[PDB]
């Protein structure tokens, strides 16, 4: 109640079930787990501002100011990983740590603080792979110009990637340009709950003096012009050795069609192209999904010659951010509906339930994610035959343990979230068996963060965060599974 | 709510989606519908005595002493099978009816009846598919010397059957000898809801002077014996020109395993041998699934070497009654588990909902009744591939509008069961696609009906009976579609 | 005569048909080559007692005082090794030589013994598979209390293991805690033709005073409870580096139905769950197969909660020592047949010759040795699709040359016993194309050894013992094969 | 003793297994059956001639003068026929009944005969399918020109062809020029086991004057020219109303690769151009197998433009006479072999027993049937997706139950036939399942016959000949069994 089913013990997976080069890791994001927002020079990120001008707009009134105090304990974050025996660590670089007003002078202590967590992963024998953005920012950039809104965006984020491959490329050898173009775009600048939080007037958000079927659109585009634009540059100047890799890394859910029906099946491959196609086909092919097109047409704009043949083939690996699933159900192009919404485009509606009543999956948690491994084999099988089969990492992957949860009592008892990563990482298993190029699997949530709208009241840490105990980092038991599944040593 | 999602247009069978000797009918059974009790000499069965004597035993304290009044108003029934272009009608013969004190002197009234109703489905092209017991059995027997409890009843049956192929066998060239012996067995003398209404001391029933664990299948051995001896009297004297058919008829569930692991797939399969294999496995080869004899031992009755050979390949025809499906959960054997009802001895629950927490299918109306045709389709597989691939009816299919039902406010409109009826009818499709020799689709519910512990509360018809009009036949919207589906010419 | 038909050239196996971390190997076991049976301090196995209480139990009336006296002639094991190339060497370790009374003093001269075969493995780079039970009970604990017949071999056994573990952990990381169970219990508590001999009164054997119904499973719970006493401290006192892993060897034959009929289908899988389950089962999930359970009943143990916990999941590696395949004939539960033996329970006869009358495969010298290499192939597809494709080496797999046959007139032109091993490694290929996870195939007989109630009659080498030359090892034709196989750099 | 298992009961084929338009019937040939050899103005045949002047080679000193004496009691044997319920008789005209001197003046007696014969069978509701040759060359022609060995037979056959057309073409609407070429040049003109009885000088045959590398060749491109003319014939003058088909009868045994081996799969290959593709392939596209020609060379006879036109396409349906099946082993060409017999062509050897040392299947009685029903399956599914899928009828098919057979005491018990037989009327619907269009299975052996050259030692039919009571027909077991499988009315 909710009925939650394991995994038969014969069924949970075993290290060797992979090969010795694939990679197991946890992930993280700056202005998730950091705090220290405004420490040593560091200047103030989007998130920042969102949280401090629009407080009401998180559930639990919370914010990143402190987060995990990654700033002060990122060791102990090292150690956490050490003891699991995770052998990458995903986290991000922190744009407004870095160069305080966006562009300009770098903030020498924000470097040494990246250049200690590095050099740290590594004496531990650890291997980095590092976001550049993730949702952060710096407010300064958004005060000149409307930040992503503007084309300016483009050369300052250059600018800030190449101070990243200056000072950290000679270790750091993987790289993910953006986090979530899709999620970013459509909560940021289409429902507006996130960063800088707007919206079409009449919506409600923070700022509702945008246009939430035009903004999402033109922050992509800038998005995807600014990637191009970093790995251009990467490539031609930062791979001298020839073993660095750089690409992007995609929210994606799995998707099932609503009724069996050509209909749903036409709607399932429009809310792939959505959610996936969006930025995933400009970086394989150099433009949008030719459904965007054609139900977006000058809503979404479009590349030029030369653009889109800096896009094509920019991405080493891909990422995959994998969650849940849903239902797609067709909505037809009549009078009777009319976009206002970003994500009305794909004329197809995600849901939860199917056309038999059943929901997709049991709830594991927070309210989104509902449990469906056979989405990610799905999506998995679509990247090789489709796409062309480029190496693939699972760059997030779980679930949270939510505030008020009665079924949840005991933060460390997290057998729910260990069933689930057992039953994804099988699935991967299964993805890797039909010839799917799967590197490796990242679980989202090192330790518990700061959760965007949420707050901390959602919690996808495989290693707890005592808030109320100096943030001390205390192993639940999923992570207690992983130091058994890597074959830690013990004391 | 519940959601109920109907077939697309295109997907809705067609008559031609069948071949030209395909049939299509629909059923109803002696004390269901017929009335007239205690009329010409009709002696009481042990149904008539089961209500009169505890009348609260049934939901809304009715009864069949006049039902449809199908005895008397027989001729509506053929026109509403007529209006609807059905081409078989399966209907049963009331022993008490034909043989008041069991055994003895015929009821020529009672002949003289079943005679009219075939004359009549004759001059209007429907043929008459006849089930000898359909849960009928004089009271007479059941006070001399316990029924089917009893091995008198073998003999007293077998005559029972002579006086039903001497005096209808020159127009009647399909029987089925008893109808649904594993439903009979379980609710009649295990829970006891059913008429004589009998169980184990201790436990709710009418009387609960019986033995749950050992009476059911003593029930059914005797049913299986009595069978044997039908169809060796049938195939000896009454069966001269060579195209005659009997067999007998099932009741059937679909089972799914309730976890993907190999214990419900062994579990699955110990529920299909308790609910198909009890009755089906005899008529096939002469004894009792391997699985019901490891696990109920001596309380199982043994066949002698005669009585196999008799039993094996007893039946022409095999009558599949499918209205859903379960999800089979394994139990293990410990001295945690105890066996206390007949059921008890599959060591498999039958469980509505799957281990992902969904339940098999969305509900048709009445409790039991969960929508799943896939079960369907597996079932009849299982019939070619397992048991020799033989001739198969659907001689049972449908579903029941409530009391009650806020969602079903005109009787008249049931495109529930519309939908319901499409989708099975397309199963079995399905099955004859791959292989499986089905040779006929019966709705079950030619006419709304005494649903036995549920009185009237529950409407199985494709044609309305209004009780408070006289029990007028009416067509409700489903019957309307199969006198389009047919082809019937309209006026 | 036997027509025995060879692969053609092309169909050979080639080392590099699998990874560079598949390991080849041969296997023996302590009595069977070990010979100085009461040197040292070396106290008297059940076996020592066996052959010289009972010598006319042993076919040519021969036993294991000196075998080919490995005890003082190890390294020429480790020559003949080194000589083939093989990476890996099963052997056992004898319990009576390290505690000759069972319980204990450990005997320094026993553990001196094993350290030098150990480390003069390491110095010849072939990596040690220790078996640390086969067959071997220290007749102490036989007189004492019956050995594997009452509880105390429970704590007894885990002391002799820790025992093992301490001594040898350092360097031995594979273990196998016991070697063929069903094999054991069968034949020395069933049949009663292996040590200590026992059977039911009236039955043929040395010790016709016991009970061929209820012993067997006797002494196959008391190994299965000492497995997961020995596994659990195992885990949590003897793997800190976590490297080291422990499991099980299993007799298994292949099994196909006797005749295509669903009921040999049914009685395939009660073999395979007799004699592959019986131990599997309990090592996998926490209990026997529910067959075991349904025909056995009281006379198979149960498992209390605490037990089936620790059993469930108790092995690091599977172990199947693979030789032959037999047809399963269903058998009828009736008062026909009233089981005797314990292997009457499976109600499932193993046959060599199938439903149209041919042998199930060409007899290879000793009379139960019939080579169907599919039978291996489909029984590693189950441990896949079925057990959750744990870790599975073939410890032992091979044939005999038995004395007295007329077509082997030279010990060491052994092409028979080549081409079933190139078959029959060939078959492993096949299973692994098909994703089986084998790790492994170890040769049974890396040296003729005393082959228990046959003696010496039955030899299985690749390297032959030359008897009455002093047992020198001589290579056969089939171990030249292995150095050429495995690219031995040649003199 | 053989081993002998029978098909489980729900195994057993129904006629409803097969659609409304399947033939089942039963055949004869007429020196086999007939009798009156010298009768009414007939001329002595081949085999008259080989009989008594070679009575030797027949096994027990038998021939075809009186035989089931069917020119007489015909009326017995369409009587068989109506009993069992077949709806075909394929029978065939003694060509020296009709034309004493194999040319010229037309015997009416003859034609009267068979113009009986036909229209008892049309009275009693039975299609005849009419075989004009087999095997029975009037000597005449065997004298006057050496029989199939000159282009005479050619149009001799041909004007014999057309008195059939002529006189029974009003009523017969089914032909098949030729029955089992191959077997008869094999055996004819190859081993000379057969009439006329020709060998190679130096081999053991009536007369070895000729030679088995060439007669066997030319005899068989003569029934090919002669079969090409008479159905150009046929199709011109005696098929004006449309609906009347001509084709072939071909003896065809299965066969499997002896090893497997891409060597014995090339061999099988050739094994069933020799045996089936000698004369099929000339009639679907005008020439011999390619394998012939190549192996054969000046040997096999060269087809002309005009002669490979004609025989192409000249089959309408294509007759199989299937009984059993062979392992096919490659011989290497090379001067360690050199070819003596005809069969030698196709360096690939029958073999009864395949590379694992076990029987293709179980012996049925004589000693060259053993049971392989999948044999059929495989040729069937050969001619669909090889040859084009023409129609089919398996012309012959049963066993011979023999003289001095322990295991077959009661002749008409034959238990045995019946189990054969119902497993290959079987492996025929799973060839129909597959797509392969099967129109018929006609049992070889209506009644017991001359069985050539084992004389009456031989019992092939359904129906028992009881050659000491006055050549009484009686159903044995297995007629019975068509009895009631064709649902024949009972008395
Ligand atoms: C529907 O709400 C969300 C859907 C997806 C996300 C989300 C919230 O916030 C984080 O959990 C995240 O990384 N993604 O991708
Ligand atoms: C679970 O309750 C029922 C299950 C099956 C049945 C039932 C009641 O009563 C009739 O509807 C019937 O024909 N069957 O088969
Ligand atoms: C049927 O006789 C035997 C069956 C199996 C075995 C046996 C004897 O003794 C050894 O060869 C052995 O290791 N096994 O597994
Ligand atoms: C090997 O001996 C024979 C092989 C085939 C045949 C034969 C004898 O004589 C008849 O039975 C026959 O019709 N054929 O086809």
């Amino acid at each position: 109640g909710p009925v939650f089913t394991k995994l038969k013990p014969w069924q949970i997976p075993k290290r060797d079930w992979f090969d010795k080069d694939f990679l197991f890791g946890a992930s993280t994001s700056a202005y998730q787990i950091e705090g220290a927002w405004n420490e040593d020079g560091k200047g103030p990120s989007t998130w920042d501002h969102f949280c401090h001008t629009y407080p009401e707009r998180i559930s639990d009134m919370t914010n990143g100011d402190v987060a995990a105090n990654s700033y002060h304990l990122y060791e102990e974050d090292v150690k956490a990983l050490k003891d699991m025996g995770m052998k990458v660590y995903r986290f991000s670089i922190s744009w407004s740590r870095i160069l305080p007003d966006g562009t300009g002078k770098v903030n020498q202590a924000g470097i040494d603080y990246y250049n200690k967590l590095i050099n740290s992963l590594i004496d531990n024998d650890i291997v980095p792979y590092v976001t550049i953005w993730h949702w952060d920012t710096p407010q300064a950039l958004e005060d000149k110009y409307g930040g992503f809104l503007n084309r300016q965006i483009v050369d300052d984020y250059k600018q800030f990637a190449e101070v990243c491959f200056k000072n950290f490329g000679d270790r750091v050898k993987n790289w993910f340009t953006f986090n979530e173009p899709h999620t970013y775009c459509c909560f940021s600048y289409g429902e507006g709950i996130h960063a800088p939080g707007r919206c079409s007037p009449g919506m409600d958000c923070a700022v509702p003096e945008g246009d939430s079927l035009r903004e999402p659109y033109t922050a992509g585009h800038h998005i995807l012009l600014a990637h191009a634009e970093a790995v251009q540059l990467f490539k031609a100047r930062y791979n001298m050795h020839g073993d660095s890799k750089i690409g992007m890394a995609f929210d994606v859910m799995g998707y099932e069609p609503y009724q069996d029906s050509f209909l749903d099946d036409q709607a399932r491959e429009r809310s792939i192209d959505y959610n996936m196609g969006w930025f995933l086909e400009p970086v394989v092919r150099g433009d949008y999904p030719f459904s965007m097109r054609s139900l977006i047409g000058d809503r979404l704009p479009m590349f030029t010659k030369e653009e889109q043949e800096k896009l094509a083939s920019s991405c080493d690996i891909m990422g995959l951010n994998y969650y849940t699933s849903r239902f797609s159900k067709h909505v037809d192009m009549s009078p009777d509906f009319t976009p206002t919404l970003n994500t009305d485009d794909a004329y197809a509606s995600s849901e939860t339930t199917g056309s038999d009543g059943n929901d997709i999956g049991p709830i594991t948690g927070t309210y989104w994610i509902y449990m469906y491994p056979k989405g990610l084999t799905d999506l998995l099988l679509i990247m090789k035959e489709k796409y062309g089969n480029p190496p693939v990492f699972i760059t997030e992957n779980g679930i949270a343990d939510v505030e008020g949860d009665e079924s949840m009592p005991d933060p460390l008892d997290d057998w729910k979230r260990l069933d689930y990563l057992q039953r994804h990482i099988s699935a991967v298993k299964d993805a890797i068996d039909q010839g799917a190029d799967v590197r490796g699997h990242f679980t989202w949530g090192l330790i518990d963060n700061f959760e965007w709208s949420l707050g901390y009241s959602s919690r996808f840490g495989l290693v707890y965060i005592d808030k109320n105990d100096g943030n001390k980092r205390k192993l639940k038991k999923s992570a207690k599974w992983f130091s058994k599944f890597n074959s830690v040593p013990k004391p």
